[PDB]
C-alpha cells in the first residue's frame, strides 16, 4: 500500500547519470524514495543547496541511521562502531585519532614517494610492452602501495584484504550473511595487525590505532579497529576505481587527454573537474535521520524522517556550475562535494587528489600516444557495488 518509486532508480551504464536527476533537480529536488534495504521511505536529496544541509546540519545524525529498520543502499546494517554511524562531538574525537596523518601538509610531503612509486610501476607496464591492462600495472598496484606503506599493512596480504574490500562495497552481489561473515574476518584481521605491535610499536597508523588501545580511555576497540578497516577499505577502493574512471573518460573522447598532454598543469583542475563529473558513488550515501525538523529548499524534512543525498547529482545542479552536463578543465569556481562535505568530509581528501594527480601527470607526460585498447561496448564495468569502476582497462601506446 505505497507508491514511492524504487531508489536506485536502474542499474548503472558506465558513467551515465540516470536522467531523472536532471528531471528532480527542475521539478522535485527533494523527493520520496525506497531504499533498497531497511523498512518504510527516506528523502532523495539532488541539489547542492539541499546536500550541504544534509550533509552540513547538527540535527542530521548519521549515528540514528545505525537502526536496522532504517533504509540503507547496503544490505548490511550499518556498523555502530563506524566513523560514519557517529555524530560529533564523539566523531571529532575518533578522527583525531588519526586526522593528523591526512592533514594537506603531510600528504604533500609524500608527493616524491608516490611519484617514485607511480614511476616504478609505469616502467613495469613498458617492460610487458603495449598492449597491457592499465588495471593490472598501475590502478590496483599504486594505491595498494600507498595504503599499506601509510598504515602499516604487509603488501603481502593484498588479495586477502581486497577480498574483504569488494565485499563490503556489495550493493547487489552478496547477502547480508556473506557480508557480515567478512566484516567479522575484517574485524578480526584487523584486530590481529594492531596487536602485532603490543610489545614492539611502529611508526604508521597502525601503531597510532595501537597505542590508542591502552592510552585513550574515551575511545573504544570497536571504533579504533573499525578506524583501522575503514581506512583501508577506502584508502584503495576509491583510488583504484577513480584512477579506471579518469583514464577511461579522458580517452573515450580523445580530445580530453590530448588537452592534458599540451599542459600537464591542468592535471590538478582536471582531476577536480572529473571527480565533480564522476559519480564514484553509483547511488545513494550513508543516510542521515533529522533529529529536529529541518527546512530544505521545498520541504521540511519532519524529526524521524531519514534523508540520503546523491552526491553526483548536486555536482550537476546548474544554478552551481555553469554548463553542468559538459567537462570543462577551465572552470573558474569548481565547489564540488565529490569528497561530501561538513563533519564525514573525506579524511583521504587530500591523499585522494595526491594519488590522481602523480597518476594521471606520469600517464600524460610519459604516454602522449595512449588510446583504448578494447571496445568501449565490451568494457567489464564492475556490477552490484556501491562505487562505479573498471575490472580491467586494456591500453596501447
Ligand atoms: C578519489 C578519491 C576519493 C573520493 C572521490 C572519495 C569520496 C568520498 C566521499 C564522497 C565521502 C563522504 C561520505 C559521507 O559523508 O556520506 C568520503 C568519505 C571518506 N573517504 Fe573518501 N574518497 C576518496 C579517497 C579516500 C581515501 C584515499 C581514503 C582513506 C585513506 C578515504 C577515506 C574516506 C573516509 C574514511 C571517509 C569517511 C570519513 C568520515 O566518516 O568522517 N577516501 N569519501
Ligand atoms: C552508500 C554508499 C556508501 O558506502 C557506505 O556507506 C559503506 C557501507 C561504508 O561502510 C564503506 C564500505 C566505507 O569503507 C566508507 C568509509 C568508504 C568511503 C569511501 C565512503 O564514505 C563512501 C563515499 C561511502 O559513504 C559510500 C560508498
Amino acid at each position: 500500500a505505497d507508491a514511492v518509486p524504487a531508489y536506485p532508480f536502474s542499474l548503472p551504464h558506465a558513467l551515465d547519470l540516470d536522467p531523472h536527476y536532471a528531471e528532480l533537480r527542475r521539478d522535485e529536488p527533494v523527493s520520496r524514495v525506497r531504499l533498497p534495504y531497511g523498512e518504510g521511505t527516506a528523502w532523495l536529496v539532488t541539489r547542492m543547496s539541499d546536500a550541504r544541509i544534509v550533509l552540513g546540519d547538527s540535527r542530521f545524525s548519521t549515528a540514528a541511521a545505525t537502526d536496522p529498520a532504517t533504509p540503507r543502499m547496503f544490505p548490511t546494517p550499518p556498523e555502530p562502531d563506524g566513523v560514519l554511524a557517529q555524530d560529533p562531538p564523539d566523531h571529532t574525537r575518533l578522527r583525531r585519532l588519526v586526522g593528523k596523518a591526512f592533514t594537506a601538509r603531510r600528504v604533500e610531503e609524500m608527493r616524491p614517494r608516490v611519484r617514485s612509486l607511480v614511476d616504478s610501476l609505469l616502467d613495469d607496464m613498458v617492460a610487458h610492452g603495449s598492449p597491457a591492462d592499465l588495471v593490472e600495472f598501475l590502478a590496483v598496484p599504486f594505491p595498494v602501495a600507498v595504503i599499506c606503506e601509510l598504515l602499516g599493512v604487509p603488501l603481502e596480504d593484498r588479495d586477502l584484504f581486497r577480498t574483504f574490500s569488494d565485499a563490503m562495497l556489495s550493493s547487489t552481489r552478496l547477502t547480508a550473511a556473506e557480508i557480515q561473515r567478512v566484516q567479522q574476518d575484517f574485524m578480526v584481521y584487523m584486530d590481529g595487525l594492531v596487536a602485532q605491535r603490543r610489545d614492539a610499536p611502529t611508526e604508521d597508523l597502525l601503531g597510532a590505532l595501537a597505542l590508542a588501545t591502552d592510552n585513550d580511555d574515551h575511545l573504544t576497540k570497536g571504533e579504533i579497529v573499525n578506524m583501522g578497516v575503514y581506512l583501508l577499505i577506502a584508502g584503495h577502493e576509491t583510488s583504484v576505481n577513480q584512477i579506471t574512471n579518469l583514464v577511461h573518460l579522458l580517452l573515450t573522447e580523445r580530445k580530453r587527454y590530448e588537452s592534458l598532454v599540451a599542459d600537464p598543469a591542468l592535471v590538478p583542475a582536471a582531476v577536480e573537474e572529473m571527480l565533480r563529473y564522476t559519480p564514484l558513488v553509483s547511488a545513494g550515501s550513508f543516510v542521515r535521520v533529522a533529529t529536529e525538523d529541518v527546512e530544505l529548499s521545498t520541504v521540511t524534512v519532519r524529526a524521524g524522517e531519514p534523508c540520503v543525498v546523491h552526491f553526483a547529482s548536486a555536482n550537476r545542479d546548474e544554478e552551481v556550475f555553469d554548463h553542468a552536463d559538459e567537462l570543462d578543465f577551465h572552470r573558474e569556481r569548481n565547489p564540488h562535494i565529490a569528497f561530501g562535505h561538513g563533519a564525514h568530509h573525506c579524511i583521504g581528501a587530500q591523499l585522494g587528489r595526491l594519488e590522481l594527480q602523480e597518476a594521471l601527470s606520469a600517464l600524460v607526460r610519459r604516454f602522449p600516444t595512449l588510446d583504448l585498447a578494447e571496445p568501449v561496448a565490451g568494457l567489464k564495468w564492475k556490477q552490484g557495488m556501491l562505487i562505479r569502476g573498471l575490472e580491467r582497462q586494456i591500453v596501447s601506446w
